Parts: C-alpha cells; structure tokens; sequence
C-alpha cells in the first residue's frame, strides 16, 4: 500500500508513534518518506547481505526473520514479510523497539541524513490529527 502523508500521520499517531521515545509524530512520517516513500511493499537488499523491508525499512540482520540473511536476530518475533502488509501494526511494534535501542532515530539513516536537524513538523502540516 502506498499512505498518503495524512493517513500515515493519522495511523503512527493512532498505534502511539507520536512522542514515543519522544520524537514528534513528524519525524516518523519524515523517516517514512525517506525510507520507503510511503510504501508498506518497499524492500532494499543491504551490502552486508540483510535486507530492508516496509515503511520504515527494518533490517533482517537483527529484528525479522527473512530465511536468508545468516547469523542473523529477529529481535522483533516477525517474518521480514509481515512488514509489507498494508496494516503497519507489526512495522509501528518493531520500530518501538529499535527507537527504544539506545541510539533513537539514528538507526535509521534516512532519518540521520535527511531529517534529524530540519523542519519535521511541516511533514504532518494541514493534517486533521
């Protein structure tokens, strides 16, 4: 599925993303721009041989079980799969963990490189919230 901006915002708020670990609700929806563009299908294999998957582009070495990224975790007690689905119930439930990790939002590079530091509050701007 592909979120509109607003319908993301309205359902990270909704699954408690707004100020968890205190970041704004824009700076997920930013991260998610920048991660995956907005779509659950999104997946982008990694150099180290994990792969990216879904909103947020949650990695395979560590939080969900692909089947192939070996010597790997799945932190997070998901198939990678479960991260593609139209529902971002699984994608919001691991990425509190990550954020929760101890270094934040730096986990994720586009949020590092392309939102930490900038205007996030204009990514939730004109939303009904």
């Amino acid at each position: 599925k592909v979120f509109g901006r607003c319908e993301l915002a309205a359902a990270m708020k909704r699954h408690g993303l707004d100020n968890y670990r205190g970041y704004s609700l824009g700076n997920w929806v930013c991260a998610a721009k920048f991660e995956s563009n907005f779509n659950t299908q999104a997946t982008n294999r990694n150099t180290d041989g994990s792969t990216d998957y879904g909103i947020l582009q949650i990695n395979s070495r560590w939080w969900c079980n692909d089947g192939r990224t070996p010597g790997s975790r799945n932190l997070c007690n998901i198939p990678c799969s479960a991260l593609l689905s139209s529902d971002i119930t699984a994608s919001v439930n691991c990425a509190k963990k990550i954020v929760s990790d101890g270094n934040g939002m730096n986990a994720w590079v586009a949020w590092r490189n392309r939102c930490k530091g900038t205007d996030v509050q204009a990514w939730i701007r004109g939303c009904r919230l």
